[PDB]
RNA sequence: GAAAAA
């Protein structure tokens, strides 16, 4: 057990490190059904609420590349829809999207794997709409990663979004090829990720027609492995005794801090009240008990 | 990276 004031929201805040134990991969990584779908929903709800909070979400077109099956996206769509927000969703991916996204007047399902030219095409057919970028592409070896990151960067250059959420999982230091550059932004830690995932999300709001790239070296690669391992093995594997809530596991503690930033069209007397409600609807919708 | 029942 443990007593915590608040969970580690952004990577930079992970106070300790632990050298990766390869035996870890032999442990079960998914404890509940549709864990990934849940993990995606919370991060997106969270980022998209920071957007709502800034007044960047209404009238925007959310381009989610690498969106299949996207089961959780229908919940996101209904959410802001019921909130009164105007959003236009364009889901592009070569894999088939969940049937519950069909015929939705405000979502565009596009079956196709994205590339440079197709970015110019969607940018074209979208402008002057304010684009919000969400990537989740994954071709997995470092080569694949570096490739996906080369695309994620040009997605920003071509699409020129006003804000973006990228998939960010640094190459393990033992399979390193070379150094690369990534956009600058807040590295958001996500709950309900696989037990020993090193994946976090790079959230960034653009000043306008801007960006900024930062270098990543093998030394950085080692720091990630160290910090992330510690977070997964220790921190996440704990029960927060000072967390007044049915489930007191770290991930739920962390989700309570994510879920409390999201807006709802109904009135709630307390944060825990709203949190209980949102978690309920999400879990029931996703069929997670 | 995602991955109910069957
Ligand atoms: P996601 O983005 O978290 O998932 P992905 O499938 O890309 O990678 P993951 O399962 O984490 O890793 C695949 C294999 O690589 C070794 N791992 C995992 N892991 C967290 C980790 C590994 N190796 C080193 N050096 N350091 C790490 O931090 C295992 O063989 C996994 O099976
Ligand atoms: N160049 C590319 N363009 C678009 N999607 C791509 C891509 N390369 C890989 N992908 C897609 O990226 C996805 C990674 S997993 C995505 C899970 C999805 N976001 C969810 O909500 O369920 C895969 O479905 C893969 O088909």
């Amino acid at each position: 057990v443990v007593s915590l004031d608040k969970p580690f929201m952004y990577f930079e805040e992970i106070d300790n490190e632990l050298d990766y134990e390869p035996e870890s991969a032999n442990e079960v990584a998914k404890k509940l059904p549709y864990q990934g779908q849940l993990k995606l929903l919370l991060g997106e709800l969270f980022f998209l609420s920071k957007l709502q909070r800034h007044g960047i979400l209404d009238g925007a077109t959310v381009v989610y590349i690498g969106s299949a099956p996207g089961t959780h996206i229908r919940y996101l769509r209904d959410h802001f829809y019921n909130l009164g927000v105007i959003i236009k969703w364009m889901l592009i991916d070569g894999r088939h999207h969940d049937p519950i996204l069909n015929g939705l007047r405000d979502v565009t399902l596009v079956t196709r794997f994205v590339d440079e030219e197709y970015l110019r095409s969607i940018k074209k057919q979208l402008h002057p709409s304010k684009i919000i970028l969400i990537s989740d592409v994954r071709s997995p070896s470092t080569a694949d990663l570096l490739s996906n990151y080369a695309l994620q960067n040009v997605m920003i250059s071509i699409l020129n979004p006003v804000a973006s959420s990228l998939k960010w999982r640094c190459p393990f230091p033992d399979q390193w090829i070379k150094d690369f550059y990534i956009p600058h932004g807040n590295k958001m830690l996500q709950p309900f990720a696989p037990s020993y995932s090193a994946e976090m999300r790079l959230l960034s709001i653009y000043t306008g027609e801007n960006m900024r790239l930062t270098r990543v070296t093998k030394s950085d690669a080692v720091n990630y492995e160290k910090k992330m391992y510690y977070l997964n093995k220790i921190v996440r594997n704990k029960v927060v005794v000072n967390f007044d809530y049915p489930n007191q596991e770290y991930d739920y503690f962390h989700m309570y801090f994510m879920l409390r930033t999201v807006y709802c069209n109904k009135t709630f007397p307390t944060t825990k009240a709203k949190v209980l409600f949102l978690q309920q609807s999400i879990f029931r919708f996703l069929n997670i008990p």
